[PDB]
């Protein structure tokens, strides 16, 4: 339960499967995720 | 040479740490923990 796997959609349509931290606040992840 | 990075830990708590530039990750992940 410490992490969750989700599909992130990016420019023009590429879908990428990623394992994100389930409890950190969302504003902390958008930059390195990009 | 050195570097400083934001190391995330339990429940997402943000922590800042200073690490060496040339030593490999394996020799530092233990003392860092």
């Amino acid at each position: 339960p410490q992490a969750v796997v989700v599909g992130v959609m990016a420019g023009e349509g590429v879908q990428i499967g990623v394992l994100l931290d389930a409890n950190a606040p969302v504003s902390v992840m958008t930059d390195p995720l990009l």
